[PDB]
Parts: structure tokens; C-alpha cells; sequence
């Protein structure tokens, strides 16, 4: 037992034993004869779970009596992992737990591999929203996570030939111990129908109505006896030839079915619309609801902040006015006052293909009234923008919430803009970018909007509970406060020169390595060399992330090998995981890819163990809890300019892996923390990216100059790394040559140089080591309470608090 | 007092005083009431050269006695700079003097700035034989320097309208107090006349005979009693209408009249062979009368070494020869086995210009005898290539000492193969270039004649004399063995977190800062920041030593400011010194440049005190003691391949200055010592500068892509930088985009993007400082007495040693 785990205490360790032996017993139904290892995980989870229970009712009923400005933060997204170690984490019940279930004769670790993900999200958007409810449950807030409970999440991912094989993720199966049902506070959500105009105000009539079924999951603060709510909706239809119409109820409650799998893309289909009402149509009732329990809606805006996350949640504006207006009969101008009060927008990225723009025809027939509030609110916008800019007509066509042209569409984030009293990206130079380039013309109208808040990552899910060894030497050294702040990991600068420190942080990832190598092999087959440099790149598969300028370097370094079979070369055992839309193409391609090259590179006697080549399979929360603690170095390669923030690259940081990267998003703050001489910068910087656009991208050059890269452009064409199909990589061979978006030959070479510069470090054990205590010392900054702090203080108004409520 | 000058000991401050005052009176023949600074300078080096004396003449006795290997050092250059000061430290008598000329009421730092300095030297090479002679003393071997004795050394630098103008150095004018004429010893030296054939042996009669007169001076070992000797030639006409015979007398001693002002550049004129020839045969007759005084000549390379500094002194190699066949009577084979082994080879540039190529008309009519001593040993060794390389006649061709074409000419370099068991480099990459390209096929033959030895330079001149406040506070920490052992500054590495160390070695950077920004107003009259980062280039004038893309750096920081004004930038001052070859218009048109900068920047009202660029005039030793202890940054920019060592790159590393420089020369070995991190290294690597040409060099190309590079070209061809002459850079600019031998352009972004990580360190005065610590802390290796040992160890057949000589 580690001391960050908590007490191990006599009277608590029978306490759970006996409630072990309960619910296995009355809840399982079940005997120690014929429980098998997943009624033991539930067992578990049920007996946890009465822990919260109680701090759950009062949390709920603190905020009932004291009345806080409340705060729901909207996402289509919840990309929250598993539950049952981050529970015992924030209640202090991991050692107790650990005993108890070894006094039954159980390995707890074994129980906890056994818990299905809660797989509700894409990535980097969705497991940001998992940090934050983590956050403001710790800062003691008085927070609401608000979404949909998609009956199947992100699809697993099986390597089939070397190809994804998507499967569908039916979390549910088993059931699901951590969630409540609250049949009793469903509500309904119209669609269709038509505007009617009478006499007194505008009626929404003869609409089609599903109802909303709430579920209702606890979220613990660090130990602080907080614990919030995240509900997620369900899609139910209502009770009212007989056959058919009982079957056909599917189609209504198809709305919570699955999780649109697209990340940064965005797909204008109606099912995904839906989702994108209901989840905002039942929240905001709720969120009224709970108002009038607290009517003047003056002082709305002092008792309610929104938060969309992204535009997914946006139609949560024009909702809003229209239950103002419509509903509770406020003038216009007041409406747009408290809405504009009460919301805010986070943008996540620039890319053109990522932007919500919804066709008029769409949003006309499936929400007409609606529809004719967003014309209202475009009117009132332009003619301040017509004010403002007395003249300048191009203006008004670029900040129009409505885009004209083959199919007129609503720019939904120019509608977040006009509605929301604070707009911020998610990284420094990300919202640098915004003002300057893609929000300009907004920014100018309206700069007092504009904010940045760097994203941040909970210290909770991604040190003390993935990496224990590495939690417990800090913590032996500076204590444990550092938790819940972050930022005292600084008092491990003075421990650099320390040489008992230098040499547990070497044994801490050493241990980490092992342990994954050992896994590697358990549940997948696959054996690789744990002194090797685990050089890793996991995060989901697009162009602009640049798995391909990796696989480049890859090739390269089995190139130089096959050159010079007898000269050293440090070992790598290099990691690229990630799962691909099902309707990428090219995403699919690259995987085939990575599969192929390791298919050559790996059976290559010469290479030996000195180059290995894994795709880790159906890369998730509970994989990257593995992997991430076991990396020496962490690839954070997109083009400069794309990467609006990234939170991987400060997962990496945080458990002692070196960084190799781009001035991109939130490495640049890294960077700056740590010291450009203890981060491998390289490539392009934005101003770099925008010469050669001026001047004209041209992939052909940079074949022509570099034999190495020339070289491995005509493996690829010739099949050497598909001798069965030689034609196998044209579609790619073809993009990098003629249309590469990314630039991915532009920073071949100082990627290559760069890396020969890790490679060196590594040779030099001690050195390597204590620029990673460099690293980690100066990760505080990215913590997700800090970013919580910002928003809180600065955008909603609001006071956090580390104050302990009673047992 | 500092501890490193020695011991003022009562007994001999008086003995001084006394010997001071008898040498004013007897010597000068002055008294107290006419006496001037000089005459007091001159009775001070009379009382510090008779403390030499006693120890000279044991010396010799000594060698006399023991009958050691000799060691002979040939070389057209001996650039010595002053003597007094480095006398006093060798004999450690420098407080102790300091001393006795304060009790007299007089400045000792005052009287030594009165000394000329011995410029008998251009540069690098000069300087190299100097370091050179004082390790050599220092370790105890039995050395002597052999050259010519020049009545005007290098030409003093006068600036005018901002142009280079030379005038004499007429350094002996006052007489020289150091030197003792031997004409006991002249020698005759034959030139012109013709070979006659009898029956036993050939005969070179009809000569005309000019005599080489020669004048010792004293070579003190560091604190070891050891004295050796440095013996220059003068010419001298011999004894036998009348008064012009009488003035022609001046023909034959204008040989040893004036240095070539040349550096790295052949210039084919008789009298420079005629100063060859001349130095060469007066020694060798003077190496053999020391031998025969110690006939079989099978033992003459176990007691005799010739080291050939370049090719200047390649003549020895057949003149040995001539000796050994024609006055010895040795058959030929017996002959070149002893030459061979007697004779070793050192290279200093790889450049085709600075190659020795004699044409053979001028040989045939000068020294006829050994064009065909010449002819026979060609003759010879092809055929050596012949057996060895059966058919390939183009190797024939390429390595035949011979050219061939429009003009024949005698390759020295491949004479000097032939004739030597050792070809030396002078730097690693130096070295190793020599093997793969200009000397290949040679290596080829015979791999075992090829080494390397990396450059140094004396750390009793360029350490404990020109910054004595540096060798103070280091002597402090760890004593003063380093001084004759430099390894023992990697001491100095446990102090790098030392934080008195650190604030002492700022202070004494800080301190030489200002005694020479004082120095620039006393005698030269320009006011300088003291605070800005002092950023200087100080060496000859050449276009492969890239002034010019200094130049750009300038006008870059220059164009940034005049663009934002109110932004803050790192002061600095811009110090770029060194002599053009009076023949060569693209140097003198690079200085003419880089005052018309000075002219623009230095009085723009909106610059002020953040930017200074001043040209340091009359660049000499002297000087270099000066300025190279009061730099910050050390520009060693040369193109990839060009520089084959380079030695003032080691004497600012020794100084506390960071370096900024490309992988050139010793460059190269110096960042391996410290560590790339502690270095700022930039630039196209020697394989770059290949890629480059195989591909072909367009400076075009980077014009066209880089914004600031283009508007600089533009400043210059619009006579922004010469109003009154819009046209007096064409050749720079013309020279710059059409036919740059060495890429300036290429380097450029890179340069600039790697001054702006300099200027950021800069702003951290403790990192800047403990950065410096790590260089100065592993600059032992370039102490040239590891060069020294190294010759002696593995080319001159001989053991160093650190014994004292009794008193
Ligand atoms: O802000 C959390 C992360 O959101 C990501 C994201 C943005 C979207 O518009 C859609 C999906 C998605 O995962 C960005 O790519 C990351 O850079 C950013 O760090
Ligand atoms: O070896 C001492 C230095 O000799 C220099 C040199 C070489 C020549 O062939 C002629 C003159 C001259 O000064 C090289 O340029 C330097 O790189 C080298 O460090
Ligand atoms: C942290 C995380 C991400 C985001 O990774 P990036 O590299 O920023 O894209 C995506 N997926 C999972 C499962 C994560 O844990
Ligand atoms: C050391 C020295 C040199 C050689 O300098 P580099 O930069 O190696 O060319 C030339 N001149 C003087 C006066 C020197 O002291």
C-alpha cells in the first residue's frame, strides 16, 4: 500500500467487506460458489457507490439551501473513461478497497479491467469535458454536466488484415451500477410542426413529441465530500396497423442511440440535428425549472451561466429566446439581454471542414420557429454591424449568421458569437488565431468578448490514479497538497541534482514499462523490448495530426538500418494508436498503413529488436491510462496552425515522457514552462506555414532535393510494403505529392534532425532523466482546476472553493 | 597584487629598482630629467631580458650535454606580438616588476603598451607557430624556431573615409631589445647559376651568393628555467660605377625585407621563392653543422626533426636532398630514406588558391639543381603508384608532382607527401577532409603518413597575461597547476552552481568590459555601451570567413528596429575587426562596407544605445589580448568546410565568450567538449554545402523567398547605405547573387533565427553565465600544449617533459 491511496483502516476495512458480502448476496443474487469475476467488479462498484450516496443528497441539498449561481456546461460529448478507481480516488477508499478485497481473496485490479468504458465521446472535445466536471466538482462549484446518454459511444476498433473494423460499443450490456434513473423529471422536446401567428405572440403547433428521460450520474470531487451532477438524456417516446405502430416507437427514441464517431468533421445529417435539440431543449427546461424553485428573469443571468461547449449545443440560444419570448412573453430586447448574459461559447478549432454550417431547408422543417428567430437575431446583429461600419457591405455578407450562395446554410458559430457574452479559444495561440483570422471581423465589433483559457487536464485521472509510482515519490518529497494544486509540482526543481530522485523517476517509468510491455503481451499477443525508447503517438487519426510525417521518420530509420546493418542505432519500440472515422478514407488508409510498415519492419532479421512497429488497437480512456505512464516520448507533430489546443501532449508531460513537437496549440505554452532547451521543438512556426501558402506549396521540391525522402516515396509506389497489391498506397503516395492540406514534407527533414537529437539524450540515462524532472516540475500550469478557476472567475462570475463540506 | 603574477619579494624588488636604474643610466644613457615613457619601457625589457641570459645559455649547455633529438620548426611566419609581459610570467616576475616600477613612481601597464609588436605574421598560422614555440619551452623539448627575420612585418591598418590604407611596419625603428645578432654564424645561400655533370657527381656552379645572417631570440618555457631558441635570417649582400655597386647591394638584401601580406593566398613571385629558398638552405646548413658537432646520416633522423608549417618550407625537403647526394656523397635511396623520415608536414587549408604551384620556368632559372632533384623524385614515386596501381593512369596524372598545361608547375603539396612520414591536419574535420578529397589519393598509398592534430594556443598569453582577473578567481578555487595542465579547468564544472563563482566571473567579464570600452575612447576616440552584449568577429578579411553575412545579421537587427522603434531588443555592439590583403578588392570592399553601416546605424536618433557597429582597426595581437577577454559572443562563421581550425574560436572559449558558429573546423570539437546545448551552432553541415552544389547554388532562390533578405539587397543597390555613391556596393551585391563561392545567403535564416536565441539568453544574466563556466570549464583540450605532446608523441619520436631546469 502507497500512502496516496489513503487509510487503510480496521473498522472501515470490515465495513466494506461485509457490504461486499451484501450486495453479492441481495444485489447480485448471487453465492461465492457461482460469482464469477464480473459479479465480484459489481459487487465492488455497488459498495463504493453507497459511499457517495450519502454526500450525493447533501451536495444537492447544500446548493438547494444556500442558492449559488449554478453552472451547466453543455456538450453533445462525455468522454468519461471508467469510474470505479476515479470514485475510490476522491473518496480516499482505494487501500481500504484494496485490503478488503484481498482479505476476500480478490485481486481489485483484476475487477477494475473488468468495468466497460463510458465511452460517450470522440476524444480531445469529449475528454475535456470529463476533466472540467472533475475540476468543478474539486473547486466545489455548483456545476451540472448536461448531455445525452448515447446507448452506444465511440465503436470498439478491431484490426482486421491490417484494416479498422468497426464494432458497435454496447457499454450497457451488463448495466451500468454508477448512473440513477429519474423516470420522474421526464421531459418532452417538439419537433417539426409549424409557426403559428396570432393575436398575442407567436405558437409552435401540431409538432411531433419525443420525450426526454434523464439519467443521473455522480461526480466526486478530490476529497472534499463534493459530488456533482452529470445527466444525460434519454430518447422515449410517447405512450400514444397496432403492431407496426408499437415497433415503429424506435424511430423517436433512435435520437439517443449512438455517437455520431466523427471528430473535427462535421457531418449536416437530421439524426445528428436532433440529437443536438433534444440534449438543449430538455436541459434548458430543466435549467428553468430549477430557476423558478429558486418571476423576474432579471436576475436569470445572476443564478444561470451556459457554457457550449462548441457550436454542437448553439440551438441553446435561439431556445432560449424563443422560451422567453414565446413561453414566459418577455419583449425582444429583454430576451436578448439575459440570453446574451447567460451564455458563453468555446470554440475548438479553425479547420473549415469542423465548422457547424446547417442547411435552411433543414432547420426550416424540423424547427421553424426556430429558424425565424435566427433571422430575427441576424437582422438586429447586422444593423449594429451596418452602425458600426457605416458602409462597408462586404462586412455584412462575412458576418451574416447566414451564408447564401447553392444551399443557404446558418454559420452556427457566428451565432454563438452574437449570443454569447464571452467567446474563447482553447490555447493561447488558438485564440490568437481566432482574432486575427477566422473571428476578425467579430473580434473588431465586439473585443471585449474575446478570451482565451488553455485547456488543462485533471491530476486526479492522470497521475495519482494511472501513475501511483510516480504520484508516491513526489508525494514523498513535497507531500500531497499538490493534488489539488498543481503548481507546488515546481518544488521538484530542487530536486534535479537530487540523485536518489533522478534515479526512482528512472525506476518509476522503468516499472511503467514493464508493466505495459507485460500487458502488451497478456491481452494481445505482441512481444517488444522494454529498454527500448517507447517512442508513442496515440490520439485519433486525421491528416492534419500527422500520423504519415511519423511514419516517414519510421521508414527512415528502417532505411538507415538496412544501410548499415552493424552500426548502433538506440533501440525504439515506436506506438501509434487511434481509431479513424468509419467514412475517413484516408484515415483508414494511414492505419493500413502504420500495419504495413510494422509488417516488414518487425520480420526484418537485420533490424532485430532494434526497431519495432505497434498499432495499438481500439485506443481509448482506459488504454491511454496504460500507455501514457510507459512513454518516453510523446509525438505532437500537427501542422502548425491545426492543433487548436491538443490535452494529450499534457498527459505525456505530466507522467514523465519528453516532448517532440510543432509550435502548435498548447505545446508553445509547454514549451515556455519548461524551457525550449528541455522540449524538442521543430518544423514550421504559424508565420511559416502562411509564407509558403502565399508562395505556393509544392511537395515535388522537396523530392527532388532530399534522396532519403525520394527513396521511401518510391517504396510506397512500388509495393514494397504491399507485395500483394504494389498499387496498394497510391491514394496516399498521390495526396502527399499533389494535394498534402498538411505540408508533411516540409518539416521531413528537421523532424528527422530533431529526432536524432532525442535519440542522443537517451544514450545519456541521468540526463534524460532530469530534463524529464524539468518537465514534469513545471506541468502545473495545465491543470484542468486552473482552467476551471479562469472560467469560473472570469466568465462565469463565480468563486471557486477548496472548502471541505461535512461527512 | 594578484596571486598568479608571483612573489614581490623584497630582496629582488630592490634588485630590480637597481638593475632598472643602471640600465637608464649605462644602456640608455639617460638620466631621470630627459627620460621619456619609451626610454623607461626600454629599461625595464634590458632588466627583465638579463634575467633571461643566465638561463639562455644553461639551456643550450644543457642540450649540448644530453645531446637530445632536436626538434626544428620551420616557418615563413612568427607572429609574436609583444614580449616584455609574456617574459615577466614566464619567469614570474610580474608583481615583483610591477612593484619595483611603482616604488620609481612609474605605471607599469603604461610602459608595456609602449612595445611594437613582433608582427612577423598574417594570421592563424603565424599566431599557430608562436603558441607553438612557448609549449614547446614549456614541456622541455629541445626546439628551435627557424624563419626569416622581416625588416616590416605585417602592414599597420589606417582607416580613411572608411577604406583600409597601409602603411610600413617599421616595428625595428626603436631597435629591438629581445633579439641578439649572431654575425659569427652568417651563412652563404646560393641562388641562380646552372648544374654541371662531371663523372663523380653534379656540381651547381655560376651561383649568385647572398648571406643569411642570423638573430636569436629567447623562447622562455612557463616557470621551468627552460630558454630555447628562435633564430631568424637576415639577408646580407657579401663584401665584393663603384657607388652604384655600392647601392645594389640593397637587391640581394631586400629578401628579407617584407612579409607577403597574404593569408591563405598564393601569389607566384620570385621574391617570395627567393625568401623560401633563403630560409630554407641557411637552416638546414645550420641543422647539419649542429649534427655533425654532436659521419654515418643513418642516425640523422633520430637526432634531427623538421616540421614543415605548410608548404612554405618545402623546399628543405630537396635542398636535404641536394646535401646529402652532391656535398655528402650519399647514394639517392640511402638520401630519401633519411629525408623522409627526417621530415614531417602539416596542412592548414583545403582552398585551391592557397595551394603552392610553382611555375617551372621560374625553379628551372632560380634553383635549377633542384627542379631536377625535383623531376628524379617524382619520377620515382610514380612509379611506386605505378607498381601499386597497375593501369590506372589518371592517378598518375592526379598525383604526379608535376602539372601539366598551359603553364607547368611543381604541386609543393604533393612534394611535401612524398617527402614526409607525416601529413598532418590541423582539426578533425580538417583532417578527415584531407583523406576523402584533396589528398585521397595519396592516403590511398601510403594511409599511414596521415594524421590529425587538432590546433590550441598557449593559455600563459591567452589566459593568465591578457585576463589575469580570469585566471585570478580560477586560480582561487582550484590553484594554479592548470596553467601548464589546462585539463584541470573541467574542476570548474562543480562550480557551475556555485553562486559566488558565478557572480565573480560575471564581475570579471563586466570589469573587461569596461577597461576596453574605456580604451576605445582613450585612443581611438568612440563611446561605446558597456552594458550591451559585446558582439564581435575579429580576423583577417576573407569572403570564406562570411564578414558579410555578419554584415546581413547587422542590417537585419537594424531594418527590425526602424520597423518597431518602441520594442525592446538586447542591446549590442557590434565590433568587427582584420586586415584585407592589400591586394584583394572584394575584402577591402567588405571593409568599406561594413564602416558605411557603422556611418547609417551608429547616428540614427531612433536606434540610440541599442545598436553600435564599429570596425576595429589595426586587428593584431596586441589587440586580440584586448578584446577578446572583453567579448560575449564569438563569431565563428564560416561556410561549412573552409575553415581547418581556426584559432581564435579556442581564445574567446577560454575568455568567457558563448560561441555562435557553423560546423566548421575546430568548431566542431569545441561544441563536442562542451556539449552542443552550451554551444550555438547554425547552419549547412559540410555535407549540406555538398548536396548543395551536386544540386547547383541559386542565391535567386533565397531572394525570392525571404522578404528581409530582399529588402536588404535592395538597401545596398539603391545606395542606402552610399548617398553620395548609389552604386559603390554593386560588386558586394553583384558578387552576392550571382558568383558567392561560399553561400552567404544559405546561412542566412538560420543565422538570424540563432542570434535571437543568443539575445534571449542574454536577457538571463545567470543562465548566460553559467553557460560560459561550461565552455571555459572544457576548453582544456585546445591548450596547444596537448598539441605540442601529441607531435611529440607520434611524429617527432620524443617525450615531453615538465622538469625544471636548475636556476
Ligand atoms: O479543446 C479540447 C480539444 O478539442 C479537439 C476537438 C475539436 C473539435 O472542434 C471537435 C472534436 C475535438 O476532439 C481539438 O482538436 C483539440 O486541439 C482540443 O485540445
Ligand atoms: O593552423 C593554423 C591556422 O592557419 C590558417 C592559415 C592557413 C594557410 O594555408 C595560410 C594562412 C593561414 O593563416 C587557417 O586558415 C586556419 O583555419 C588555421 O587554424
Ligand atoms: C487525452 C485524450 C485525447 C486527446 O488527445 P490529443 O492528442 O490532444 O488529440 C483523445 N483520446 C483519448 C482517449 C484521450 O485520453
Ligand atoms: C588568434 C589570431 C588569429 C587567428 O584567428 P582565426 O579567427 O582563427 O582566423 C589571427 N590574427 C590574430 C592577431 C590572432 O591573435
Amino acid at each position: 500500500q502507497i500512502s496516496v491511496r489513503g487509510l487503510a483502516g480496521v473498522e472501515n476495512v470490515t465495513e466494506l467487506k461485509k457490504n461486499f458480502n451484501r450486495h453479492l448476496h441481495f444485489t447480485l443474487v448471487k453465492d461465492r460458489n457461482v460469482a464469477t469475476p464480473r459479479d465480484y467488479y459489481f459487487a465492488l462498484a455497488h459498495t463504493v457507490r453507497d459511499h457517495l450516496v450519502g454526500r450525493w443528497i447533501r451536495t444537492q441539498q447544500h446548493y438547494y439551501e444556500k442558492d449559488p449561481k449554478r453552472i451547466y456546461y453543455l456538450s453533445l460529448e462525455f468522454y468519461m473513461g471508467r469510474t470505479l478507481q476515479n470514485t475510490m480516488v476522491n473518496l480516499a477508499l482505494e487501500n481500504a478497497c484494496d485490503e478488503a478485497t484481498y482479505q476476500l481473496g480478490l485481486d481489485m485490479e483484476e475487477l477494475e479491467e473488468i468495468e466497460e468504458d463510458a465511452g460517450l465521446g470522440n476524444g480531445g472535445l469529449g475528454r475535456l469535458a470529463a476533466c472540467f466536471l472533475d475540476s468543478m466538482a474539486t473547486l466545489g462549484l455548483a456545476a451540472y454536466g448536461y448531455g445525452i446518454r448515447y446507448e452506444f459511444g465511440i465503436f470498439n476498433q478491431k484490426i482486421c488484415g491490417g484494416w479498422q473494423m468497426e464494432e458497435a460499443d454496447d457499454w450497457l450490456r451488463y448495466g451500468n451500477p454508477w448512473e440513477k434513473a429519474r423516470p420522474e423529471f421526464t421531459l418532452p422536446v417538439h419537433f417539426y410542426g409549424r409557426v403559428e401567428h396570432t393575436s398575442q405572440g407567436a405558437k409552435w403547433v401540431d409538432t411531433q413529441v419525443v420525450l426526454a428521460m434523464p439519467y443521473d450520474t455522480p461526480v466526486p470531487g478530490y476529497r472534499n465530500n463534493v459530488v456533482n451532477t452529470m445527466r444525460l438524456w434519454s430518447a422515449k417516446a410517447p405512450n400514444d396497423g397496432y403492431i407496426q405502430a408499437v415497433l415503429d416507437r424506435n424511430l423517436a427514441e433512435n435520437i439517443s442511440r449512438v455517437l455520431y464517431p466523427n471528430d473535427n468533421f462535421f457531418e449536416g445529417k437530421e439524426l445528428r440535428l436532433k440529437q443536438e435539440y433534444f440534449v438543449v431543449a430538455a436541459t434548458l427546461q430543466d435549467i428553468i425549472r430549477r430557476f423558478k424553485s429558486s418571476t423576474n428573469f432579471d436576475a436569470f443571468p445572476d443564478k444561470v451561466a451556459i457554457q457550449l461547449n462548441d457550436t454542437h449545443p448553439s440551438l441553446a440560444i435561439p431556445e432560449l429566446m424563443r422560451v422567453l419570448v414565446d413561453l414566459e412573453r418577455l419583449d425582444w430586447d429583454k430576451a436578448w439581454e439575459v440570453t446574451v448574459k447567460t451564455c458563453a461559447y468555446t470554440n475548438h478549432t479553425v479547420l473549415p471542414e469542423a465548422l457547424e454550417r446547417w442547411p435552411v431547408h433543414l432547420l426550416e422543417t424540423l424547427l421553424p420557429r426556430h429558424l425565424q428567430i435566427i433571422y430575427e437575431i441576424n437582422q438586429r446583429f447586422l444593423n449594429r454591424v451596418a452602425a458600426a461600419f457605416p458602409g462597408d457591405v462586404d462586412r455584412l455578407r462575412r458576418m451574416s449568421l447566414v451564408e447564401e450562395g447553392a444551399v443557404k446554410r446558418i454559420n452556427m458559430a457566428h451565432l454563438c458569437i452574437a449570443g454569447s457574452h464571452a467567446v474563447n479559444g482553447v490555447a493561447r495561440i488558438h485564440s490568437e488565431i481566432l482574432k486575427k483570422t477566422i473571428f476578425k471581423d467579430f473580434y473588431e465589433l465586439e473585443p471585449h468578448k474575446f478570451q482565451n483559457k488553455t485547456n488543462g487536464i485533471t491530476p486526479r485521472r492522470w497521475l495519482v490514479l494511472c501513475n501511483p509510482g510516480l504520484a508516491e515519490i513526489i508525494a514523498e518529497r513535497i507531500g500531497e497538497e499538490y493534488i489539488s494544486d498543481l503548481d507546488q509540482l515546481r518544488k521538484l526543481l530542487s530536486y534535479v541534482d537530487d540523485e536518489a530522485f533522478i534515479r526512482d523517476v528512472a525506476k518509476v517509468k522503468q516499472e511503467n514499462k514493464l508493466k505495459f510491455a507485460a500487458y502488451l503481451e497478456r491481452e494481445y499477443k505482441v512481444h517488444i523490448n522494454p529498454n527500448s525508447l517507447f517512442d508513442v503517438q496515440v490520439k485519433r487519426i486525421h491528416e492534419y495530426k500527422r500520423q504519415l510525417l511519423n511514419c516517414l521518420h519510421v521508414i527512415t530509420l528502417y532505411n538507415r538500418i538496412k544501410k548499415e546493418p552493424n552500426k548502433f542505432v538506440v533501440p525504439r519500440t515506436v506506438m501509434i494508436g487511434g481509431k479513424a472515422a468509419p467514412g475517413y478514407h484516408m484515415a483508414k488508409m494511414i492505419i493500413k498503413l502504420i500495419t504495413a510498415i510494422g509488417d516488414v519492419v518487425n520480420h526484418d532479421p537485420v533490424v532485430g529488436d532494434r526497431l519495432r512497429v505497434i498499432f495499438l488497437e481500439n485506443y481509448r480512456v482506459s488504454l491511454a491510462e496504460k500507455v501514457i505512464p510507459a512513454a518516453d516520448l510523446s509525438e505532437q507533430i500537427s501542422t502548425a496552425g491545426t492543433e487548436a489546443s491538443g490535452t494529450g501532449n499534457m498527459k505525456f508531460m505530466l507522467n514523465g515522457a519528453l516532448t517532440i513537437g510543432t509550435m502548435d496549440g498548447a505545446n508553445v505554452e509547454m514549451a515556455e514552462e519548461a524551457g525550449e532547451e528541455n522540449f524538442f521543438i521543430f518544423g514550421m512556426r504559424v508565420e511559416d506555414v502562411d509564407r509558403l501558402d502565399q508562395r505556393g506549396y509544392n511537395a515535388q521540391e522537396y523530392y527532388d532535393r532530399i534522396p532519403e525522402l525520394r527513396q521511401i516515396i518510391e517504396q510506397l509506389s512500388s509495393g514494397f510494403f504491399s507485395p500483394k497489391q504494389p498499387d496498394l498506397f497510391k491514394d496516399i503516395v498521390n495526396m502527399l505529392m499533389h494535394h498534402d492540406r498538411f505540408k508533411v514534407f516540409a518539416d521531413y527533414e528537421e523532424y528527422v534532425k530533431c529526432q536524432e537529437r532525442v535519440s542522443a539524450l537517451y544514450k545519456n540515462p541521468r540526463e534524460w532523466t532530469r530534463m524529464v524532472i524539468r518537465n514534469i516540475a513545471t506541468s502545473g500550469k495545465f491543470s484542468s482546476d486552473r482552467t476551471i478557476a479562469q472560467y469560473a472567475r472570469e466568465i462565469w462570475g463565480v468563486e471557486p472553493s477548496r472548502q471541505r463540506l461535512p461527512a
